[PDB]
């Protein structure tokens, strides 16, 4: 996250850190708890991943330094990538992880609701992007989970900033005109969480953009509401 601030314990209890374990153990991407054995994340995170055997999902983490050799984690039973996915920039950047066991919900780990059926006309004005990603293009994974409030921009405006790409209604965009706050490497797969009537909803999945926090180049996110039929079908 560029231009963010440190989160505190329990602040974003749906946020998980997905680690790979080979050839070293490291944070790969973010994800969101959406059900008792289900993480929603970005398909592009799994480039070159041979199988789910080399993944671990850690919930209830604030600082990456908390993770020790005896820290509990969930194995991944299945990786479900959208059948139309090809590359992040070309859309369908969405995947589900089915965990090997269930997540017991507490103040530090619980699910986030999807955008509600019937809420098409809701205008989200309180949206936050979170993660352990880089603070700029040439950086490293951050220790403490970062947060930044980012305004949505219309798809019409977003398309004008990305004339070499097809911005579709399966995407949404968020960023400031003068940049300064955005997601960056290591944040993909995590949530764009928006609060409406004091309930948080998973509006976007961090996906891609041109650089990080550059002026007039908003972050591009998977538009979760356009995938509810797909998510519900896979998780039923
Ligand atoms: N501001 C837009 C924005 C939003 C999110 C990520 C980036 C960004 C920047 C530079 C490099 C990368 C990258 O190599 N990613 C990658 C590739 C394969 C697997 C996992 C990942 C991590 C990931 O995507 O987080 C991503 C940019
Ligand atoms: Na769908």
């Amino acid at each position: 996250i560029v231009g963010g601030t440190a989160s505190v314990r329990g602040e974003w209890p749906w946020q998980v850190t997905l680690h790979t374990t080979s050839p070293t153990q490291r944070h790969l991407c973010g994800g969101s708890i959406i059900g008792n054995q289900w993480i929603l994340t970005a398909a592009h995170c799994f480039y070159g991943v041979e199988s789910p055997k080399i993944l671990r999902v850690y919930s209830g983490i604030l600082n990456q330094s908390e993770i020790k050799e005896d820290t509990s984690f969930f194995g991944v039973q299945e990786i479900i990538i959208h059948d139309q996915y090809k590359m992040a920039e070309s859309g369908y950047d969405i995947a589900l992880l089915k965990l090997e066991t269930t997540v017991n919900y507490t103040d530090s780990q619980r699910p986030i609701s999807l955008p509600s059926k019937g809420d098409r006309n809701v205008i989200y004005t309180d949206c936050w992007v979170t993660g352990w990603g880089y603070r700029k293009l040439r950086d490293k994974i951050q220790n403490t989970l970062q947060k930044a409030k980012i305004p949505l921009v219309t798809n019409e405006e977003c398309q004008k900033r990305y004339r070499g790409h097809k911005i579709t209604h399966k995407m949404i965009c968020a960023g400031y005109r003068e940049g300064g706050k955005d997601a960056c490497k290591g944040d993909a797969g995590g949530p764009l969480s928006c609060k409406h009537n004091e309930v948080w909803h998973l509006v976007g999945i961090t996906s891609w953009g041109e650089g990080c926090a550059q002026r007039e180049r908003p972050g591009v996110y998977t538009n979760v509401v356009e995938y509810v039929d797909w998510i519900l079908e896979k998780t039923q």
